[PDB]
């Protein structure tokens, strides 16, 4: 599914991440764009073997499960194939995980390299919410 600009922001507020740990939704629709441009089905291999799944395109070496990643953790406790729903809830959860682990969302390279200081409440710009 490729949602909305719109319809992500109500489903990323219904679920509890507008201010998570500090951070607005602009930060989290910001994010979402340049991770996997609203896409759930997103997949990109890593150099070391890992795979980034979803929405917010989390790692398998440390998040997720894919039987294929050798020495990695699964902090989340969830099939990889989790991520990829139409359904957004999973992936909601494990960033709520990840962003409070000690980096906040420096976890998300994209972020800190196009969101990050830049002006985020525009991206919320005209949602009724
Ligand atoms: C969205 C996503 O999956 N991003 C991935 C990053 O999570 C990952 O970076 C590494 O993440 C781990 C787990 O959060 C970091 O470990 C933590 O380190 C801090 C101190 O910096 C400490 O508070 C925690 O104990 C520790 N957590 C543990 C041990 O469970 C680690 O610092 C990150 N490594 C970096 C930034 O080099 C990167 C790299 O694998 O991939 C992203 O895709
Ligand atoms: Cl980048
Ligand atoms: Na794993």
């Amino acid at each position: 599914k490729v949602f909305g600009r719109c319809e992500l922001a109500a489903a990323m507020k219904r679920h509890g991440l507008d201010n998570y740990r500090g951070y607005s939704l602009g930060n989290w629709v910001c994010a979402a764009k340049f991770e996997s441009n609203f896409n759930t089905q997103a997949t990109n291999r890593n150099t070391d073997g890992s795979t980034d799944y979803g929405i917010l395109q989390i790692n398998s070496r440390w998040w997720c499960n894919d039987g294929r990643t050798p020495g990695s953790r699964n902090l989340c406790n969830i099939p990889c194939s989790a991520l990829l729903s139409s359904d957004i809830t999973a992936s909601v959860n494990c960033a709520k995980k990840i962003v409070s682990d000690g980096n906040g969302m420096n976890a998300w390279v994209a972020w800190r390299n196009r969101c990050k200081g830049t002006d985020v409440q525009a991206w919320i710009r005209g949602c009724r919410l």
